[PDB]
């Protein structure tokens, strides 16, 4: 029926089997669940978060979409989440158990952190249940390690110019770049230039999963928001590598 | 029949048995045999966070097989747990090899997976939540926002590694803080900025702090990490001072 007041519930990165035992139980006991999604020109919502929730046989009545276009004002998501907080607060006032869900982990580049600021300063009971980051899941779906003994790992997100990844590469073991859409027109020439093992992973664990280590397989590919890149020598270990 | 016989690298997550994925837990319950890592001191005392997590799931205890490695002969030198696995696999059996955290992220399992894979075996990987991700959520802080970077180090030799990295990176996580235990308090005094220290997150004896004074007498164990980040001031733990 309920338990907490405001909970940031990580869904994991797309495969519903990769939610935690705890996150899943929190969802089933929540009174209301807010999820992010995007809308196209017509209606037609796209929401990876909702696609995941739909696998849990939850009461479709308790679900509250927070909807945006495709935008980059520190992700119009911040305003969208901000705008939605009032209702979440009133639900919490009504004595309800509110979940705000995140693809991957709620504390790792998630706008849910805006809800947990406000929740904590308005003195409400709030919590974070963590989830598997997308880059962790990508490494495992490719059958490779991301980090071994003495490695460093640098994680970047919303890369500005492709030159930012280029500079980082040499001073770091593995580099991970999230949200590749922001360099969708620069990715392929970067990859030809780099000429070193990489993992491209899109929609991992989800219906349209696509993972590749071949530049040719990306030449005429649309690079969407939910996609990431791993540049690392360890990519040689993957099942997707000729090196075995 | 024996023509099956598989091996899976199953991540356990960071410590709280509630932070196992639904899928990894199902795989452990289905497995015929479950190998877990652990270490053994000279007086023969066994330390194994992995077995401590397994002990929380109601598994058949006769299914569990320790892969214990002396804290000594570094490769240790005991990859010879695999021939055992292969045999079980040869015998038609479902073998799980487990990892604390994620099995691809500074893990004990990678060297086993590579051996399986040099051999003809399929060894899929089920992911888990790394300890540093769990530590952030336990403290109620985010680890990264909009265009932030995250740098992860582990088993660092010397405290300078960290100091140096923090000149040019805002958020730096260091895993296996034991390696710099003698230097931690002094480092944190001169650092004089928000930090999160976390030990046994999600388990009995969880200890997390953003107070240097809570560390002055503390035994900093091997499964210990530090996060240095301004994001630490976004926790009810960040010094009321």
């Amino acid at each position: 029926n309920n338990q907490g007041s405001i909970i940031s519930v990580s869904l994991g990165p797309g495969d519903p089997g990769l939610i935690t035992v705890k996150a899943l139980s929190q969802l089933r006991e929540a009174d209301v669940i807010y999820y992010p999604g995007t809308v196209s020109a017509s209606g037609a919502v796209t929401s990876v978060a909702l696609d995941i929730l739909k696998e849990f046989d939850l009461d479709p009545s308790k679900l509250r979409g927070m909807l945006v276009p495709m935008s980059r004002s520190r992700g119009a998501a911040e305003a969208s989440y901000a705008a939605n907080y009032a209702s979440m607060a009133e639900e919490v006032q009504a004595g309800r158990r509110v979940a705000v869900v995140s693809v991957g982990d709620g504390g790792f580049y998630s706008t849910a952190s805006a809800i947990i600021e406000r929740a904590r300063r308005d003195g409400l009971d709030c919590s974070m249940t963590p989830g598997i980051p997308a880059f962790i899941a990508a490494g495992s779906a490719a059958g490779m390690p991301l980090a071994l003994q003495s490695d460093s790992v640098l994680v970047l997100a919303q890369i500005d110019e492709i030159g930012e990844l280029e500079r980082a590469l040499v001073t770091h073991s593995t580099v991970v770049v999230m949200k590749l859409s922001t360099v969708r027109d620069e990715l392929v020439s970067f990859l030809e230039r780099y000429a070193k093992p990489f993992l491209y992973a899109e929609k991992v664990g989800m219906a349209g999963e696509f993972i590749t280590m071949e530049v040719d397989a990306l030449r005429s590919r649309a690079i969407p928001y939910f996609s990431l890149l791993v540049c690392s020598p360890h990519c040689r270990q993957s099942t997707l590598s000729p090196f075995a």
